């Protein structure tokens, strides 16, 4: 029907409207292979002139790119279960990610578009599960938090819904690694002194999640957030330690060494006058880890005495942590 160069917007949009069109992977796959194509080009034509030329980028073609993208993308998903419509979607957030990104971006223009309605629907995307979307999911949702400005309440607000739901309500989600990823660059940013809803929010979602079983899919990133929250203020140390040897397996376990390096973590980063307030319950763990029959627990608790750091704790609160170091 059309034709990829002789000037105007014009053919732009139309190109984009083309794109709308949606097309069955799932039911019939052997369905439509000459039009997929077509729409298959057109994406990978409008990355190119989008990722290459400049000022296209107009109040008009805003609206066009923000419905292809909803038209393409907020949809229901199926019951690692990949993406049958892949080689579209993919070039679909290529795209979307190249125009957000892109430097004649006027946030002031696509905030008319990209609302509050728009996050909700990628946010129920984030329990895809294919791999590749989430994480073109994860990127996008960064941009969005980082140029509107009116919208990082309501980002933060509903994450935080997200991890509520996959805690107490029956809910699971596996985005949980990938939210939680953006949320440490959202703790990074936080104003200082703390305001006292985030405070909650590490208290009453962050430390429980070291408790539902899938724990290993995201702990890294759980940890990564709680560290950095005691970056921002060491007076949370305390609960957060407690809060771990609390939620620590008292059962004998592998898992155990997720939590060795958690806490292996924290006290690289541990201001001093927060130690002596941990080191008693702190040690005790440790001393039956030390003794743990689980190899890899004793070696991750005895690789400890590697951290110079803590080695320096060690002994700087020798007098009371000693009597604990085997009687």
């Amino acid at each position: 029907i059309r034709d990829v160069p002789a000037d105007q917007e014009k053919l732009f949009i139309q190109k984009l409207r083309q794109c709308c069109v949606l097309f069955d992977f799932v039911s019939d796959p052997l369905s439509d292979l000459k039009w997929k194509e077509v729409k298959r080009a057109a994406l990978s034509e409008m990355v190119e002139y989008i990722t290459h030329n400049r000022n296209v980028i107009t109040e008009p073609i805003y609206p066009e790119v923000v419905h292809m993208f909803a038209v393409n993308m907020f949809r229901t998903l199926p019951p690692p279960t990949l993406e049958a419509a892949w080689p579209h979607l993919q070039l679909v957030y290529e795209f979307f990610l190249r125009f957000l990104e892109s430097p004649d971006f006027q946030p002031n223009i696509a905030k008319k578009y990209i609302d509050q309605k728009f996050v909700l629907q990628l946010l129920e995307l984030f329990d895809s599960e294919d791999p590749r979307e989430r994480d073109f999911l994860k990127t996008t949702l960064h941009r969005i938090y980082g140029k509107f400005l009116g919208l990082r309440a309501y980002i933060r607000k509903q994450i935080n819904n997200i991890f509520y739901r996959f805690i107490y309500e029956t809910e699971h989600h596996n985005g949980i690694a990938e939210l939680l990823e953006i949320l440490g660059s959202i703790i990074n940013g936080f104003a200082l002194p703390l305001k006292e809803e985030h405070k909650i929010f590490l208290l009453k979602v962050l430390l429980p999640l070291h408790k539902v079983k899938s724990l290993s899919v995201y702990h890294p990133q759980l940890a990564y957030c709680v560290v950095q929250f005691l970056e921002k203020d060491s007076t949370l140390t305390e609960p957060v330690v407690m809060a771990l040897l609390k939620y620590w397996p008292k059962t004998h376990s592998p898992k155990e060494v997720m939590f060795l390096n958690e806490l292996e973590e924290i006290l690289d980063v541990i201001e001093p006058s927060e130690f002596v307030k941990i080191m008693e319950p702190l040690f005790r763990q440790l001393a039956k880890c030390v003794s743990s029959p689980h190899f890899q627990v004793a070696e991750r608790a005895l690789y400890y005495w590697n951290n110079e750091y803590i080695m320096s704790l060690i002994s700087d609160n020798a007098a009371k942590i000693l009597p604990i170091m085997f009687p």
